[PDB]
């Protein structure tokens, strides 16, 4: 495996955010676009759903703090051994040597506003960003976002020894490999939905709870 | 597994309220919203039921200390070992050194204020965020709350060592990770909870004993 | 297990009250509401009975010294060793080391207010706190307390190591943990109860001697 | 295998957009065509697809930051022997040293101007250029990009040692190349597309989602 930041951002919302619903921001070109108010949208898989960035803020279809130092190093290490009567014996060693040290802050739209954006009418300017939305996906609002603060520079080192002999020859693969990468503050490293479900064109019904379609129109 | 704050909140609530009806909060992105006066929502699941914070004080549906100083240091250790006549032997080690220290200080509202926030109605006001919420859950009130008072810094460290050989191969995991996390003041640790019961859309019945439903309309 | 301020109640009922009836305050959170005048209820269980605090003094239901300097140290070991014909032979260690400097005084109602305090009228603004009351179970009044003056740092340091091994394999554990607690002044270490039964709602009737029901109405 | 700047795009798209859609530019020759605005097409393989840039930008056809420092070491290795019953021994290693550090800053277009070039009229001044792309493939404007932003020295050393022992004779190759490139800044390193769908010759019509043929005329 995973990028640095993703790496980062899962311990971010490990720790910070015990069970709850926040989700970790994957990668950090789009971690701008995951800012609040900003429009977001999902998408399902044979392996789950994620989320992704129209970059459209609510102002678009709008007619119109906390701060925690986390630091940690990680030493991880997992060998394994299969043997088969094909003469077929693989043996693989994977270790991981993780060092964070970062410093988020915390932000988040007032109650008041959810209170104030109920049902609002969106904007006559439909754009096609927007307009061309399939309705068959959902539609969310960024709530929280954790965003860091300051200059942070993540290094990771990561081991794959694994080889692997059959009853004629055999086959050996090690990698090692160090990375490091710097990233500049305010990246948005989670992030939490509500969701905003349009029953027709003008109703910006927006919804807290419950497992719903966003698009009944 | 458990988040640093997790531990903490676990450790305070052990101590500073032996038996009692106090809960420890589990993820300080949303500690600020356990604070006093705060509305809090159960949920139910197959292994027991938690706590969610709506974000709502009680001014949003209403009509209108002491110190102490814990300091602690863990060192556990568990393995276990299994045979199998299949030729599978697993062997399991698990051990953690935590170290925390923490100046927690206690609020809560006054039995006066229960006194008079009896039977009150609540706003013409009704907030889509209040009046979606679902009638088959319960509904509380925040009353007290062990909140820091200074910015600490805890200290976890963990390590799993475990494997298994089978009949024909094996398999090996060990894990050692140190961790720590910096904490802002004003963080709630723990909490307790009064009912609220509401026959109608008037009637803010605050129940004090008793297991029963919040939402009997 | 116990925690630290359980503990260290346990040790000053047994040492300033041998005999009596001086029950140990369990969590330090409520200890500064089983101050004098405080009413108390009480609950039953399968284990036995136990008391809370309503939060409630005396004036919302009325119409209207002795230093002791305890200082100690505990050291105990227990050791059992079981065995069992289906190749069970299990073995555990459990230790206990407590530091103990606390400097108490006493308070107490004078026997002239519990002559003046007899069957009196309640107040006519039943609160819903008080008057929601379940009339199965009883409620008394606190009459004396222990409260410490000073501010003080208790110590502890257990130590739980067993392990046993079964006809396949084993599984072992070992925990040691030291801790450590602060407390600030005028913390309630123990109290005693006077009845108050209630043959109606302006009798007041005050019960020193006889295990009875307090609400016969 | 690869050219180095390949390699040091495949870092970059690995690590800065995880998942996503980004892709890295192989060339740096034509990275300067990939910069925002400048249009790109599709080419089908037997492998799979590919980019071509046609060096238009958006202005031949239009009627009319974030700064990540990545740095990081790679050793990797791998070795195989094969044997064959037709005397036939093989075996090669395959190793590899890389050394990058490299400062790149993005760039995007607004949305703003996305939801501006919606169903656009082009230019009657039709290129042979753009008027002679066959209409079979797609045709993408890019969007955003990762671009370096100083002059960067990357290396890297391959070695390469196999051998073959045949029933008659014997075959052996080893190869070892030390490699290092320089870069000046503005060079592109990744970007992204969104398409344009051209029903007639006055439409302009921006794709966001969903996999269609860019030339339905």
């Amino acid at each position: 495996m995973f990028s640095v930041f993703e790496e980062i951002t899962r311990i971010v919302v490990k720790e910070m955010d015990a069970g709850g619903d926040m989700i970790a921001v994957r990668s950090l070109v789009d971690a701008d676009r995951f800012r609040c108010f900003h429009l977001v949208g999902e998408k399902r898989t044979f392996f789950g759903c994620r989320h992704y960035t129209t970059g459209l803020t609510l102002m678009d279809i709008l007619d119109t703090k906390a701060e925690f130092q986390i630091l940690d190093n990680v030493d991880s290490t997992g060998e394994l051994i299969v043997r088969l009567p094909k003469e077929i014996t693989i043996s693989g060693s994977f270790q991981g040597f993780h060092h964070q040290k970062i410093k988020i802050s915390e932000n988040r739209i007032s109650q008041q506003y959810l209170a104030t954006l109920e049902n609002r009418k969106l904007k006559r300017e439909l754009p096609f960003s927007f307009r061309s939305i399939n309705t068959r996906e959902n539609l969310y609002l960024v709530t929280e976002t954790l965003e860091t603060v300051k200059e942070e520079t993540l290094k990771s080192d990561r081991q794959y020894k694994f080889w692997s002999q059959i009853s004629q020859g055999h086959l050996s693969y090690k990698h090692k490999g160090q990375r490091e990468v710097t990233i500049p503050p305010n990246r948005v490293l989670s992030y939490r939905v509500k969701q905003l479900v349009f029953p027709n064109k003008e109703t910006m019904n927006i919804h807290f709870r419950g497992k719903t379609k966003s698009f009944p129109e």
